[PDB]
C-alpha cells in the first residue's frame, strides 16, 4: 500500500542558517503536484538534513505533514544520532500522524548485529509505529545478511528494508525470502532492473526533479513494456551523469530554482556553486526537463 | 552481431595423475551442445582451475574443444592470462585452428597502466588478425575501466566486445547506450534477468554447464518482455546457485556433472578432495532443481 | 611545543539513567592524573560513546574536566563531530574556560572535498582564536589526506599539529621530515615504540586510562635509545591489548577501572551488558598485567 | 645466520626479449661488490620476473648460484605458477645448492587456510629444504591470523616468513609468538620501525642501488643509534619518494645503467621510459647516490 516513487525531500536554508520554511512548504508542492510522486521521504541522509538540531528536524517533520497532509505516503527518518533522540523523534512524528518510521543506525558506535536488532525493536516497541529498516548499518558498507534479515523481519511491525548499495543477487534473495515485506530501491541510476526484481517502490533526491520519467520506469516495467522503459532508463541516466559530473547536490537545487522554486541556500563550509555549473545545470534543464 | 547467446565456461576435467582427461573434455562439450543447448563455448577462461595448466595443455584443449564442437557453436578462446607473447603465439595457435573471436585477461605479473592496456589488446588484434573481446576489469584490479578508457578501446574495429565480471548495471547501462554496435556479455549468472533487461547479447557463466536450460529461458523470456515468467525462473536459478554456493562451486558443479553421467575427473594437488556430506548435499540439490 | 607527552582519551561514565555520572567523571581525572601520571588529558574524542552526548552535556564534561585537573595537565579539547555552527560554539565555550588546544574531526554529515574541509578548519581557528590539532583522516573516510594536503593546511600558524589515526608510517615519516615544527600525535597504543622512533611527539590513546605507566616508559625509554629495553614493554603492553581487543577493549576498560575503585558508571543502551565471562577475564588481565 | 639486508635481484633483458646473462652477472657483481648485500633474492615478483618460462627461471638460478657463489645467502622464489612448477623448482634449486626456498601461493585459485598449509607442507616434503613463506597469499590482500602462522610454525622446515604488508602489530604479536623464527621485513620505506620491532632482515629492491643506506639503518637500529638511523631512513625516503614519484622499477633500473651496469631492456607492452624520466633519474643519481 505504501507502492511508489518517493522523493527525498533536501531541506532548503536561509541566509542565516535556519530553515527556509516557505521555500520548505514550494518544494512539497512542486514535488505532490509537478512530479506527482507517491510519496515524500522526509529526514532522509540526502544533502544536508542530518546536521539540522532535533527542534528543526522536528520542524521540518511538522511543516511537511501540514502541506502534504495525506496527498501522499510520509515516512520519517528519525535515526542516526543515538537511540533516545530516535525514540524523542519517533513519538513526535506519531503524534504528528506519520503512519510509518525508518532509522539508520548510529554514527557514533559500531553496534553487533544482536544491537541492531535491540535498537530497532526498541523504536518499534516505544512508538507503536511501522518502521522500515536500511540493508546497510550506518557507515558500515556491509550488507546485512539474509539470515539477519530474517530475524529483523521476525517483527511484524518492521514492513520492509530500503535497499542503498546496488547487489541484485541479495535484493533477489531477500525478495523471494520475504514476498510479504517492502522492499524500496534507494539507487536512481538502476530502477529499471530493480522493478524487474519486483521492488516495490523507489526512494530518491533526483525525483525532486525528474520524478515523471521514474513514475514512467516503474509504471512500464511493472507492465512488461521494457523496450520503452529502458529508453527512458537510459535518458534519466544521462541526466544523472550530467548531475554527478556538476555536483549532484547543488545541481538539483539550481534545477530547482530553474523551475521557480526557492531551493535556499548552502550552509559553510560547503562552497558555493560556481557560474559555470549553473551554465551547466541551465544547460541540463532544458535540455532534459522543460 | 552473430555471437550472441549462452556460453559455457568450460572447466578442464583432470585425470588422476594431473594430465587432462581428452574423453572427459569430450563429453563434457557434448553435454554442454546436447543436453545444455547452448550457444557457445568459452574456452580456456579463468574458471575452476584452467589458468594452472601449461600453454602446451592450452594447446591441446582448444583443438581437442574445436574438434569435438565443430560447428555446431561459437566459440570464444580465452588466450590471455600469463604474458604477452604467450597470449600472441596462444592467439594465433587457435586462429590457424578455426576460433573466430578471441579474449584475454591482462597479464598477472604488473600493475600495466590504461596507455599499457591499449597497447597490450592492439597487439594481439595485429599479430592475429582476429576478433577480440575485452574484460571491463583488468586482471587483479578489481577496478572497473573508465568509460572513455571504453572509448579508446572502442576506437578499434576488431574490438568486437566486452564481458562484464562485476555487477555495477549503472556501468553496464552507461556502455550498452554509448557503444550501442558493440557486443557485451554479462559474466554473473545470478543476476541474469537484470543484465537482460538492460541490453546484454550474451552471457558467459559456469552454472551454464549444468543450469544451461534455465538460463536459456530467462534469456529469451526476458527479450520478449515477460518478466513474469523469467523472473520466477530466475528464482529458481538462484536457489540452485545459492546452494551450489554453499556446497562449493567449483566442486559441486563437477559432482553434478557425474550424477548425470559426464566424467568430470580428479581435483588437482593442493585442493582438497570433495567431502560425502557436500556429495549428499550435491544429489539433494540435483533431485531438487534438475532432474 | 609544550604539548609533547602522553595523552589519556576520557571516556564519559554514565549514570544508570543515561545522564552523565559527574563524580565518576571526576574520580577517572584524578586517576588518570594521580595513578597513571599522564602528560595530559584529551576530552571529547570519538573513544567509547562520548560521540552520542548533547552539546550541552558536552559542554558540562568540558567544565567539569578543567576544574578537575586545574593545571596538572595539558588539555586538549576534541570540539568537532555534528557540524561547523556546533563546533565554533564549543570551540569558543572550551577557549574562555581555559582549554589551550583544540582537535575537531570533521562533519561526518556529508563528504566535503579538501578544499572545503581547509575551510572547515580554519574558521574554527580564526573565530576561537585557540590553536588548532588536526587528524590526517577526514571523519569516516579512511583515506589518509595527501602530503601536499598537510602543507596547505600547516600553512596556517595556529594548525600547531596533527593526530594520526592509521598506521601508515611512511605517510607519518614523510609529514615528520616536511614539517619538523609542527606536533605529530599517535593514536595507536599497539605501535607507540615504532612511532616513537620516528620522532612523534606524544601519543593519544585509550588504553592510557589503565596502561599509562607503561606508554610512559615506552615513550621515554625510546626517545632515548634504549630499543631492548622498549621492546620488552611493548611486548608486556600488546599482550594486554591484544586480550583487551579479544575481550571488548570499551567495556573490558571500564570494567578495569572498576577493580581498582573507579566508578566507571553505566552503558547506555542499545549496547550490551558485559558478561560474568568478561569480567572474570577482565579480573585475570588485571592481576596478570596491572596489580 | 641468514640476517642481514637481501636485495629483490630483477632479471634484465636482451632486445629480443630472452635473458641478458652477461648484464644478470653484472647486476650481481654490483650487489655483492658496491652494495655489499648480505645476500640476493633470487626469482621475487619484483619488476617483470613472473612472466618468464620455467626453463628461463631455471637459467636465471643456476646463472646467480654460480656468480655469487657463497659469498652471500640466496633464497629462491619457486612459486606462483601452480604446485607442481614449485616441486620442480624447487628440487632443481636444490641439487644447484640453493640452502633456502620461498613461495608464493598459486595465482590461479582462492585457496583455503588448509589448503595454503598443504601447498607449503608439500613444497617442504618434496624437496628437504629450508622454507619462508609470505605473510599475504598471492594476491588475496589479507594478512593470516596469529592462529594460521602457529600452525604453519608447527614444521620445523619453515624458518620464516616475509611480511609485504606493513602491519606493525602483527609484526610484533609474530615477533613475540615466535622468537626462534626468522622474520624479513619487505617494505624498504619502514626499515627503521621494522629493525626496532626485532626483524632479523629486510628484502628489497631498492638495495640494489640505496644498499649502502640500508645495511647502516639495519646497524645502526641494532646498536642502539636511532637518531643518526633516522636521519638516514629520511634520506633514504626521500630517494624512495622520487623513485615512486618517477616509475620505480624503471628508475632504479635507470641508475643501475647511470652506475655502469647493463640492467636490459622492457618487454611489450610496457611503454619506454622517456627523457624527462632520464634526466629525473639523474638528478637522484646525482643528489642522493654518486
Amino acid at each position: 500500500f505504501m507502492k511508489g516513487i518517493y522523493s527525498a525531500l533536501m531541506v532548503p536554508y536561509n541566509e542565516d542558517g535556519s530553515i527556509n520554511e516557505k521555500g520548505l512548504r514550494e518544494i512539497i508542492r512542486y514535488n505532490i503536484d509537478k512530479m506527482k510522486v507517491d510519496g515524500l521521504y522526509v529526514g532522509g541522509s540526502t544533502g544536508e538534513n542530518f546536521m539540522i538540531s532535533t527542534e528543526e528536524k522536528k520542524r521540518v517533520f511538522e511543516i511537511a505533514i501540514d502541506e502534504a497532509k495525506d496527498s501522499v505516503n510520509l515516512i520519517a527518518q528519525v535515526g542516526s544520532i543515538n537511540l533516545n533522540e530516535a525514540v524523542e523523534l519517533g513519538k513526535y512524528v506519531t503524534k504528528l500522524g506519520y503512519k510509518c518510521l525508518s532509522a539508520v543506525t548510529p554514527f557514533y558506535y559500531k553496534f553487533d548485529f544482536s544491537e541492531i536488532k535491540d535498537y530497532y525493536e526498541t523504536i518499534v516497541r516505544e512508538t507503536g509505529n511501522y518502521m522500515i529498516i536500511y540493508s546497510i548499518p550506518f557507515l558500515t558498507g556491509v550488507n546485512m545478511s539474509l539470515s539477519q534479515f530474517g530475524e529483523l523481519f521476525e517483527n511484524e511491525k518492521i514492513i520492509g528494508v530500503k535497499f542503498t548499495a546496488g547487489d541484485f543477487y541479495l535484493l533477489e534473495r531477500v525478495r523471494k525470502a520475504f514476498p510479504d515485506k517492502l522492499i524500496f530501491a534507494g539507487f536512481d541510476e538502476m530502477l529499471l532492473p530493480a522493478t524487474v526484481l519486483g521492488v516495490d517502490g523507489a526512494i530518491g533526491s533526483t525525483y525532486n526533479i525528474n520524478g515523471i520519467r521514474a513514475k514512467q520506469i516503474f509504471e512500464l516495467a511493472k507492465n512488461s513494456k521494457i523496450d520503452e522503459a529502458l529508453k527512458i532508463q537510459h535518458t534519466t541516466n544521462d541526466l544523472i551523469e550530467g548531475i554527478l559530473s556538476n555536483g549532484l547536490y547543488q545541481t538539483i537545487k539550481e534545477i530547482l530554482k530553474l523551475e521557480g522554486v526557492d531551493a535556499g541556500y548552502c550552509r559553510k563550509p560547503m562552497k558555493k556553486i560556481s557560474q559555470k555549473q549553473i551554465e551547466f545545470a541551465k544547460e541540463l534543464h532544458k535540455k532534459f526537463l522543460k
